[PDB]
């Protein structure tokens, strides 16, 4: 096969989740990275993009990623649909929307709008102030617009609300990734989170449409409830569910020819369980990720969710398809408990199943230093969890140890050759990205770590993508991170 990757990963996903495909997963072919002329591998909408420089002055990531979103917003003809994490986008983000929106209306098209938002859960005003701001802001513009706007809890107790972060627009061009539209993390600041999304065209981004009118579906049920929706629309206009579906075709025009596997998942409070899915998980044992023995175990111990949230198969697939190396960045491979469990152990098992067959790992988190951006004390807790699932399989701690050694790297992320920013704050990282045999990669939202939210991404199987990725991102990412390692198996170090 041409995509032995996307191959195993489409078989586990139709394992899993059977009757979510083509709502919250769909492989799709005759995509295209949508990179510039210019610059090819710019498809890869970084940020702030300014490798070796601790005062942050040239940020051409920053740059092309507000210009980007602009540029798409602007070629819309029909439909722009975004989600992402609560705040509201701000600052130059939404500038760059509202710039986007303009350009668009000027153009003579009348567009259908969602801006959708997960919030932790009387009287929330936020949907309203940003519909009326933002209708404000878009001047003569507002009058070629109907306009949705919604915030949304999808379980209280669980802490499941929305956390992806897509820009789709006319089903035809998609933006997703780990960056929230947050000016003062992002932005104004001379300590910016380092962060990606990545732009591509094709059926894919209809897979996205499709993925926001599952979720648009329950807000927009559920928008009576207080606690679970705030919503707010322009003049009259109603709340709607299916925009994608019954605005733009069922599958996009073909701009390439990458294969792609979109995929998500719904969290917690959406649905329980696809009741197509006939998947019977071996679901292993530890005794040291659910720190207190009352939490309910989503992650670990949980079959029914994993049937409704394809995205941990999926990732967890991926790295089993690895057969020679795989780079993972990420803000956290471990989550605080309670009231998540520590860690996925399927994921630490696939791992350490990959190490013990000489397959090379790499994991650079965000610095410690940080602790939003960190939920650990010290690289430590995650070589420590990985030396004791490599003990299962290798037959005790020495043997565990060594195949770590021999196998991994591991370390806190760094920018340029200074230990923190020039202005004295820690780097700050968030991506979720895997990349694995510089051939098939996930950029999206959901992270690694336990997290029981509605999350997004895509995994692409294009080996000349992955070597842009790698020279744009993967290599000044280890250039620079590589002297916080405390494993390191090119330069035989072992300090763990
Ligand atoms: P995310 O914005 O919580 O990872």
């Amino acid at each position: 096969s041409a995509t032995p990757h996307l191959d195993a990963v489409e078989q586990t996903l139709r394992q899993v989740s059977p009757g979510l495909e083509g709502d919250v997963w769909e492989r799709t072919s005759g995509n295209k990275l949508d990179g510039s002329a210019a610059d090819p591998s710019d498809w890869l909408l970084q940020t702030p993009g300014c490798w070796g420089d601790d005062k942050c002055a040239d940020r051409v990531g920053t740059k092309r990623l507000l210009a980007k979103m602009t540029e798409n917003i602007g070629n819309a003809t029909r439909t722009v649909d975004i989600s992402t994490l609560a705040p509201f986008p701000n600052g130059a983000f939404q500038d760059a929307i509202v710039a986007g929106l303009k350009e668009s209306a000027a153009k003579g098209n009348k567009l259908k709008v969602r801006i959708l938002v997960g919030a932790a859960p009387h009287m929330n005003v936020i949907p309203s102030k940003y519909r009326d701001e933002l209708t404000a802001k878009l001047g003569k513009a507002a009058e070629n617009i109907t306009l949705n706007v919604a915030s949304m809890t999808t379980s209280k107790t669980a802490f499941s609300w929305n956390h992806s972060k897509i820009l789709v627009v006319d089903g035809q061009s998609a933006l997703t990734g780990g960056i929230n539209s947050w000016k003062d993390d992002y932005l104004d600041t001379t300590h910016p989170v380092s962060d990606v999304d990545l732009a591509l065209t094709g059926p894919a981004a209809g897979s996205a449409g499709r993925y926001l009118d599952t979720l648009w579906t329950w807000t927009c049920q559920n928008k009576s409830n207080i606690a679970s929706v705030w919503f707010a629309a322009s003049g009259n206009a109603g709340c709607m569910p299916t925009m994608h579906k019954d605005t733009n075709p069922k599958a996009s025009p073909a701009t390439g020819n990458v294969p792609v596997i979109a995929v998500g998942g719904l969290g917690v409070g959406i649905k329980d369980v696809d009741p197509k899915s006939t998947f019977r998980p071996d679901l292993p044992t530890a005794s040291d990720t659910k720190c207190v023995v009352g939490l309910h175990d989503n992650t670990n111990a949980d079959r029914d969710y994993d049937t409704v949230n394809p995205e941990e198969s999926a990732l967890r697939a991926l790295v089993a398809s690895a057969k020679g190396h795989i780079e993972i960045s990420q803000q956290d491979l471990n989550a605080t408990c309670p009231p998540l469990p520590r860690y996925d152990i399927r994921l630490y098992d696939a791992l350490a199943a990959k190490m013990a067959a000489g397959v090379k790992v790499r994991i650079v988190v965000s610095d410690p230093a940080n602790r939003g951006y960190s939920q650990i004390k010290s690289l430590s807790e995650i070589s420590d969890t990985l030396r004791n699932r490599l003990a299962n399989i290798t037959g005790g701690q020495q043997a565990a140890k060594t195949a770590m050694c021999s196998n991994l790297q591991l370390a806190t992320f760094r920018s340029s050759p200074n230990g923190k920013w020039a202005d004295g704050h820690p780097y700050a990282q968030h991506h979720k990205l895997v990349s694995v045999d510089s051939s098939t990669f996930y950029i999206g939202s959901k992270n690694l770590y336990p997290s029981w939210l509605q999350d997004f991404g895509y995994i692409v199987e294009s080996p000349e993508a992955a070597k842009q990725l790698d020279a744009k991102l993967l290599d000044p990412q280890w250039k620079y991170s590589q002297e916080t390692a405390t494993v390191d198996y090119a330069r035989g170090i072992c300090n763990a």
